């Protein structure tokens, strides 16, 4: 190292004026002082500060003995370098200083501006309680010890009991599946708006919500429905506006139950308008606002219109819930920010529920008991949050998120292949700043970022394996046909960051050269494989009815989903059948039902689930996954499907009664 | 050996989900602590409860003595039901402390069911590791035993020479005769859930869910991997934890020092509260001569002359062949003497936090737990106490002359001499019995059906006595859980017979988990009970149709 | 080894080393340690710590120094008797040595040295990240699978050719690599498996790394395990046992990374909290380590993952992140009574180290938030305290906490580095280490002793009749040997000697005086050295 080699001089200078000062034989120390300029010199050069004239010199300095003169000199050039080195942003020349240097590109160590230079942009340049529970809220709180999955579970089986409807998003989290099936309820299976373009599910538009509310209507099922189950801020990123969601389904069925699963909303706390978006807030707001005689009179006015027009049209009308009959029975879950640990203990459970006390109290409390241990409960779990909050962990790390997206944007070497896909793209315009967020449906959330990466020419699983090799810290956890999904989390660092940022201007100049070297077809290909992805996806898979063996009516979509999967433990009732041999058996005429979750890696979002009729585009969709990690699902032994037999058995025992 | 990170109900949870699913019997200990009865809620299974032992004389129930199960098992063979059974989850080392003799148990109970599996809450037995022949009653060693012995030849001429003995003999009389597993048939599938020396605690953190599953490779590896990471998490290190720690954990070589210095800790106390007259006067701690019925036990002190004093081990067979014996690390204390409540006594004279716990105050005697805290210390200042409490009943036994004596005498007549009965299970209500023959109960449903606000209602416990008298029959919408014996007198869906009710007006304590006597003992109404069994027969006939 | 790590020690050294060998031992090491080296005859070669004057204390010893004294024996020609280099990884300070290098350069000249590190403090290792890099296993992993590669064998052709033609004795100007074929990693490690301390504080571990284990000196390990600890039947423990792949501790890794945790917001609170900041401080490398030692140059606690991370692949010296030492000149207030008056109610972090002007405190399992918010709240009251004295001030108060805190930072006193032995014990006369052993011994004989006053000491000095020390002396401060049997009482550790007025110093008495050879105890001694060095060589 230079400035080891520089610090060996600054001691052998000093002992030289030692021994001179002792008057002893200084000739050891003088051969060690030029031994080490020689050493110096040959790359001193290539530096500012202590150039090689400072070297040549000292060197003259050094011929006369001098001592004085060179242990005060070099001991300040040496404690310059260490304290500031070349300040005393550098430039090279074939606050600025300029390092006008013949032998160019030798001196890429010196830190940089400055015949192809294809060999410099490599190298440089280029490249790159009390006082914890009162901020949160004040409301309610209930920690729970075994993690967000618990949470679900314990308000699930709380609220819903056996015959209960309840109206479920589609791609929400494994765990709300399985809470169903643990409680027996028939799930209402809401489909979210599909982006075609990119291979990603968005959200339930409140559409959707109030179509299955006045279908169950028509069908009278509507009073069996028990509550409404979203998740908040999808994997995906999407923010759902929970005031105009609860606002309108409170119309249409005024006692339903509302579960907001916030895990992945984790940043609603760092940034003001993401706070408005949080379930909590938004159940504030409408309890007040309901108490309000000025919302009185509002009502009043939007009924002596809405009395002209049937319930079955109200789908296209905006709602308002009656404040004579509208109980705001909302609930939350929001996970803690752990890093590994092999605990995720933390968990939150918020609860802002006029009626809860009334009735939900006995088998809430039981919920837990049954889930999880009542008596300890946690303390531990929140004076902790105090000290991360006072860290400011959140805050950092969205500063940190935006200045990664500014810079992918602005840099011209990262745009021309890279973007990060905003609200323009991942929300659709029938959906469409302070104000804003507050205004329409959805928003994205800014910590979760997909990656666009179509002008490489990539899949998702490609470009994380090819490129990402190691990531640092970016928490990339979901892969998708032309885009990937980066995670901000507290534990990402500012040189994770600059990794990323060093890794994306790499694979833009590999990008870049190929294009140069590539002519005619070989270029063509690269727009082909740009242009196959990107332009063309098949459509997501719309998810299928339960099967007449499940469904307790035919007229209704909702079913049995808890004897679907359990009737599926049966080995003689329900086969193995490979994806491929799948759709020749369905063109056969044969039904296809699934018998259990088919749950790939990106969390939650189940594929296929007990009872649920196979059809051909789930059988493409699966066909066409690329990751194999998939909980549920055989690779080799194929889809288990049940028999025809076990079928018809439980279509014609369902049938009497 | 598997870690858990989330304490012992959840081992337990994993195990149940990955052994049982819905509508499978499972054999139960009822009076095992009320998070195993929940775990059975949820899993869907029908617990049919087997009922220990009685003790009145402590108001203590023992543990479930083997012809209970093998009667248990022959009902169901009886009713052609057997096939049903799935699990027999017992707790092994009972919280008064009682401990089975697993190998023995496994043997029988195998011998009626060759494909059970076995569940042992071993989260009490953390001391066996010290006491010198308390191993061998772990669960995962007679597992071991039991698979040894299976796959030798002597053994199989054994078996052949015990059917020629008990043939011409029927099934339902294998109550009355010792039965062997038949080698052809007999697997040992045995699951054993201890807690950590850590979660041993007050704080509870860490669990381990110890295998000894000949058909885990083919049957059960992926239910049980799935549970696992159903009850803690399905994020990157769950897999490691999922991973097997048997032949790993060496580090318990510095751990086996502290076991075993609160193993000397327990016999020192045992000794000094033995030997010293003024302690010994009043206070005494129970054996198994006391807290476990001859007719479990074939070591008799008084029957073999040549006795010796027993501190030292002479009583070396009790541990192999005996079917109870104590922990010699939970030991009760009896202050019937004294004549103070065991409450009273806890509560008041000592408030010891130190070293030792009393987790469970019984009428007339106090269970002292020795825990990994326990220094000579904790021990002198325990055996302090004790000689104070001595010293000033002697006192008061001088002062008790001037007619005072009958009040001693009252004190302790009332808390040993006259004592209140334990009441056994009844039985579960047709309404939730899905044959009407079997015991097993439906509890799930009547867990369920008694959140219906409109099928409960409630009856004060001076008046659920006319109404059983007038033939409105009482059952339970909800788990009963009173502090002194601390497991569940009522389950959903249990009939509150006139036992229960008897046993639940003498308590005191308003906050009794399940039951609140300013509302009432909350039940069935008589037209949601008359409904659930029409429900019932209405599937016994579509399922035979 | 289910006793103290100090037996681990006595295990190891006894194991690799016989009477008259060398071990170079840093005198920073604590006692137990040199006592050690008394028996079995070993020769130690003292190696001084660079000084930190402006808080007396020492650090490491740098690789320069290291290397300087392998080289120095090599031109005395004894080199060949050198079996050990005795370091301890983690120094009481904190500051961590960085192991891979100091095993590079170090097999570089002496390619079948043995390595004994002392890990007794560098106890939390494995929770920190890119901590674990800097213990000894892990370093003598990546120097193993290093010397293997063909990779290393091209990178050591080209080192050796860039060193070609310079002379051998100033190989201590350049880095050096380790011969693949000659260099032969035999790494050792103790520490202590968080043992209670007072009551039953036996638990320690020997880490074995040795590729000649098995061959040269499993034997001799075998029997210095039975001969230190008794032989019983449950002799498992020492052969065989080979718990490498054994004793997980998931729930301990738990523990320390939420201790690891803890020392983390402890030192961000005393730092971002306004008020403690203003009085209070924790030393960095930037404080704690010169410069000389760190090649990287220009929020650690925010981030800095993959950034700072250079720091400690390529660093000699680094802090460790639980070893945090308080600087409190600022409060114009001695670490010693800082300690013993603000402190005295006490807590899990141990404070059992106290300077002149700083207090290191020591985080241990039985830390908790509640600990830390006690500390905290401890430091933020003497803070406002501290503000409203300063705002009462007078000039004249003014001008005495000044000086209060002059004294305390300005003109710290001198640290008394290692004087070389003296020539009756000197083997060679050419070289500086001694027979400590047989000075220990001789120093017993009544006859040959004698006392003299700290006093009296300089005085003889100015004589010229030599002061040699008969015994170890331990003072508190320093908590190590500043004299040992044998050494010259050089005059800076007289005048160091003179300022302690604590009576109670270990080995020595201010009361009875510097237990001294007697002048013609040495000259016999001396005598009867050089007539063995006669009678052994013709």
């Amino acid at each position: 190292t230079r400035l080891d080699t520089w610090n060996l001089l600054d001691d052998a200078c000093r002992h030289l004026a030692e021994v001179d000062l002792a008057g002893l034989d200084t000739t050891h120390d003088v051969a060690r002082a030029k031994r080490l300029m020689d050493r110096i010199g040959a790359y001193e050069r290539y530096w500012l500060y202590p150039g090689a004239q400072n070297l040549a010199t000292f060197r003259a300095h050094l011929d006369s003995h001098s001592t004085v003169r060179l242990t005060e000199e070099v001991s300040l050039a040496v404690r310059l370098l260490s304290e500031y080195g070349d300040r005393t942003v550098l430039l090279a020349d074939d606050q600025f200083e300029l390092l006008v240097v013949a032998s160019i590109e030798d001196a890429i160590t010196a830190v940089i501006r400055h015949h192809d230079w294809v060999e410099c942009a490599e190298w440089i340049r280029e490249l790159r309680m009390d006082k914890a529970a009162v901020t949160w809220n004040a409301n309610q709180t209930y920690f729970v010890t075994n993690g967000t999955s618990t949470a679900n579970k314990i308000v699930v089986q709380a609220l819903t009991r056996p015959g209960d409807i309840v109206l479920i998003d589609r791609n929400c989290h494994k765990s709300h599946h399985y809470g169903l099936v643990l409680a027996g309820a028939y799930p209402m299976y809401l489909d979210a708006y599909p982006l075609p373009q990119y291979a990603i599910y968005g959200a339930v538009p409140l559409r959707t919500i109030k179509q299955a509310l006045l279908d169950l209507e028509a069908a009278g099922q509507l009073h069996r429905v028990r509550m409404l189950l979203l998740t908040n801020c999808t994997f995906d990123g999407v923010v759902y506006n929970p005031r105009r969601v609860m606002e309108e389904v409170l119309a249409i069925k005024p006692d339903i139950c509302f579960l907001w699963d916030e895990a992945w909303y984790a940043f609603a706390t760092a940034v003001p308008w993401a706070r408005q978006r949080t379930a909590m807030i938004a159940a504030e707001r409408l309890e007040q606002m309901l108490s309000t005689a000025e919302y009185a009179e509002e009502y009043r006015n939007w009924c002596a219109s809405m009395d002209g027009v049937d319930r079955s049209e109200w789908v296209d009308h905006r709602l308002l819930p009656d404040p004579n009959r509208a109980r705001v029975r909302v609930y939350a879950t929001h996970s803690t920010h752990k890093s590994l640990s092999a605990l995720r203990q933390a968990s939150m459970i918020h609860v802002r529920d006029q009626d809860f006390k009334a009735l939900t109290r006995d088998a809430f409390g039981e919920a837990f008991l049954t889930h999880t241990s009542t008596s300890p409960n946690s303390l531990d779990l929140a004076r902790r949050q105090v000290d991360i909050e006072g860290f400011e962990l959140v805050r950092h790390v969205y500063n940190m998120a935006l200045v990664f997206r500014h810079r992918v944007r602005k840099d011209r070497l990262i745009s021309k292949w890279f973007r990060i896909l905003d609200e323009s793209d991942l929300v659709p315009d029938a959906f469409r700043w302070n104000e804003a967020w507050r205004s329409d449906q959805f928003v994205l959330d800014p910590t979760r970022l997909t990656l666009f990466i179509g002008a490489t020419g990539m899949n998702g699983y490609d470009f994380r394996e090819k490129i990402l090799m190691e990531r640092f810290g970016i928490q990339i956890n979901k892969t998708s046909i032309n885009s990937v999904l980066l995670i901000f989390t507290i534990g990402v660092t500012w040189s994770s960051v600059h990794y990323l940022l060093d890794v994306l201007r790499r694979v833009a100049i590999d990008l870049d050269r190929s294009q140069k070297a590539a002519s005619g077809a070989d270029l063509a290909l690269h727009r082909r494989h740009v242009e196959e992805i990107t332009q063309d996806l098949p459509h997501l898979p719309d998810f299928s009815e339960f099967d007449l063996a499940f469904r307790p009516d035919d007229a209704s979509s909702f079913g049995d989903m808890r004897s679907a999967f359990y009737a599926g433990y049966e080995e003689a009732d329900r086969e193995y059948v490979q994806i491929g041999l799948a759709g020749r058996r369905l063109a056969e005429g044969k039904t296809l039902v699934s018998t259990t979750f088919v749950v790939p890696y990106p969390p939650g979002f189940p594929v296929l689930v007990p009872g649920q009729l196979v059809s051909k585009e789930i059988i493409y969709f699966l066909a066409q996954l690329d990751v194999k990690e998939i909980h549920g699902y055989n690779p080799d032994l194929g889809l288990s499907v049940f028999t025809q037999a076990a079928l018809a058995r439980m279509e014609a025992a369902r049938n009497a009664v």
